[PDB]
């Protein structure tokens, strides 16, 4: 039926190091991918901090340019690349992908993981 995404519930990352947040979805026959969205939490919202759609890739933060890259060689792989891991990049994070369905309408589907930060 429609697409399913595979997040896992935790992820561990190398403090100073990089990490993968793992989002990924076998693409299936006339599901389009119109927009990709990674959100962290901080207080009663997440906050955006990555957008993928047909203009490209977007990171509104100056915070977040050059340390945050989204896979993009593989359909169905979006897993969110942050580099240089902080103490502060502890947090709940979001990957939500919105798709075009066969009908003509949209669907929307995200997952929450929560990244540790490990010396």
């Amino acid at each position: 039926s429609r697409p399913i995404l595979e997040v896992p519930e935790s992820v561990t990352g190398p403090w100073r190091g990089d990490v993968n947040l793992p989002c990924t979805y076998d693409p299936l026959q006339g599901y389009t991918q119109v927009l990709v969205r990674w959100l962290v939490q901080r207080g009663s919202d997440p906050v955006t901090i990555f957008l993928r759609d047909s203009s490209g890739d977007h990171i509104q933060q100056a915070q977040y340019q050059g340390r945050l890259h989204v896979s993009h060689r593989v359909p169905g792989d979006v897993s969110l690349q942050l580099s240089t891991l902080e103490m502060d990049d502890r947090s709940h994070y979001t990957c939500e992908v919105t798709w075009q369905t066969p009908d003509g309408n949209q669907v929307v589907r995200d997952r929450i993981t929560e990244l540790r930060v490990q010396k």
